[PDB]
């Protein structure tokens, strides 16, 4: 069973970049949603799958197909705001700061500097044609190589991609103090950016 | 746990429109590794359900979310094909024979006529731009009517939407017999088509 | 040369049910954004057609086929805009009036009723996990029957399917007045939907 | 008007690893057919656009955008197998030789050896839930690093993504030989890859 996670700062400690009001709302409202969703599509799994032990037929398949939609959507709901939030933080918690150690040594290796990283990120963000993230990822599967990739809806990165930064682009994430200007939002959440914790997660090859 | 389910007739049955080696081959192999894809993945959500209960972080929730690919695919292809070979069937048990009752009225007044509607279905097979099938639906939202719909790899038709006929257009399904030629397979197939199965279906609503 | 359409109605006509904040920021910058978007594609696609004459390279192909998705994005941004304004009127202009002639008889055999018809097609809309759309269409290839479809992003019911009525579910269109709400905002805008632009619609299959 | 590319070898080349009879019916009728679409497709949208010129209606729009699913298709089905002759070889010609200089390096560095490449591949080839490709790509914007993507369909890599080596998956690719054995087909393709074209394209960054 999940549950909100908690915290590490006050709905309002990164304004004037994020207000107060969206995190709340944000928070509150739509990762308790994803939360909800994730237990409940889980829940009603292991019923049908109890179901199909005793009656293995395609009727019961079909039912199960329809419910994995709800624990993919959910599932990365909850998972994409945890993500979120453990990588933002108030410029007193050190939010803004650039990376360290061997986080920075690939991003200045791999796009030159912080500032092409990032730029490149704004780069995808504005290029979500939707609702979706962006991902600032280290890939396991080909050297540990960073890369910037995007996701649709509430899909995420899986496998060999583990996510250092994650970016939300849902309108919700910045419509009601940025309205249609989601440049500005871009441009302005790197100054809440955790990069500790992207760096704690570069280090460690996994969330 | 599932299993490949009973054929109601021999790999043989449906020749020449659809060889036996296919049919053998697309049951044993093919519907096989669905029916395995499907249980290995069952398994596998059963395993990370107790893991995330122990420890239910986005860790834990990230596998979940990766196994629902498989779940949506071999649980699809193990479905897809049990519609499959239910709606098919050798001349001598009744395929090719064209539906009677409440079904041919609703093919008549939407379609004109079942050669039309036919003629819709293998318009819409050919235009499967990948791995996929056509089915023929009836739609329980919207009153009830019938409808030709489209699905990519192993997707299905869920919701109110019931699968009346199954036609595969993967390659596999036709490839050994008739290569390239995927609307002469399209074509053929209507031939060992169970209208019977599929007016029970529409009856059923089921 | 695609431009902004005209509005039949002042951006404060739909209050209280839909935003005049909203109706102006949805109009003058995000179906703005569309149009923009598409002008730009279609330019850019006649310079790569022309590019791909003189050269049908694989690098030219590649180059034609990365702008295909900004012809879509854009393309449906542009058309799902025109569709919504003209479904929209405030109640002054007949907004909210159930809809008569040939489209009431067809919903009533269909749906049972308009609000059972208004019933699915919110369960549709809040169905959209994302960004997209909801369109009661007429079906064109099944004899004129009406369905609903949820479309994704800015996909948008092309062919035999004939938009009716367009509902916005895209969190721009309803976010400034009922934020996480989406459901009030379904249930509020049937009340300034142009029901008589829909029958036109239906009767035109177009 | 793109028309089938010249192939460097006779269609019986690549036995034992792919019959004649494959290549036969993959180039002249397979690729043949992508040829035919893609053309067709863009002289329709060429028509369409010149009238949009004239009727900047939804209704042209509309009709654009159903025309533009055929191009993507059609257009990638012509581009993915020009792509996939020019990386085959018979072993006469050097195919299943291992590349060398630049590609060599990386691939090492990134990879551990040309061995480790090809199993990631074989395993995202048989990842492919339906039609689709697997692609060695150079991508050139995290600084040109080496990584293996999937395609569904004819859908391809385009802007950064730079292929390499393209591996069919389409069942059409395999299926009079290898039937149901897939990935008997995907370790056998490798014998006949032409390393040194995806050296060529790897230093020239391009297609
Ligand atoms: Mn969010
Ligand atoms: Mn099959
Ligand atoms: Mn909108
Ligand atoms: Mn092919
Ligand atoms: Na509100």
């Amino acid at each position: 069973k999940v549950t909100l996670p908690d915290l590490k700062w006050d709905f309002g400690a990164l304004e004037p970049y994020i207000s107060g009001q969206i995190n709340e709302l944000h928070y509150t409202k739509h990762h308790q949603t994803y939360v909800n969703g994730f237990n409940t599509a889980v829940d009603q799994f292991q019923e049908l799958s109890d179901l199909l032990a005793k009656e293995p037929s395609p009727a019961n398949a079909r039912k199960m197909i329809a419910i994995q939609q709800n624990i993919k959507f959910h599932g990365g709901g909850f998972t994409n705001h945890c993500l979120f939030w453990e990588n933002l933080a108030p410029e007193s918690q050190g939010g803004g700061e650039p990376p360290t150690g061997a986080l920075a040594k690939a991003i200045d290796e791999q796009f030159g500097s912080l500032d092409e990283l990032i730029k490149l990120t704004n780069t995808k963000l504005a290029g979500v044609q939707g609702s979706g993230w962006a991902f600032i990822v280290k890939n396991l599967s080909n050297g540990g190589k960073l890369d910037v990739v995007q996701t649709y809806n509430q899909d995420t990165v899986t496998g060999p991609l583990v996510p250092l930064v994650a970016i939300d682009a849902w309108e919700h994430a910045y419509y009601l103090q940025y309205q249609n200007k989601k440049a500005d939002y871009f441009k302005a959440i790197w100054n809440v950016v955790n990069w500790k914790e992207a760096s704690r997660r570069f280090d460690a090859g996994k969330i």
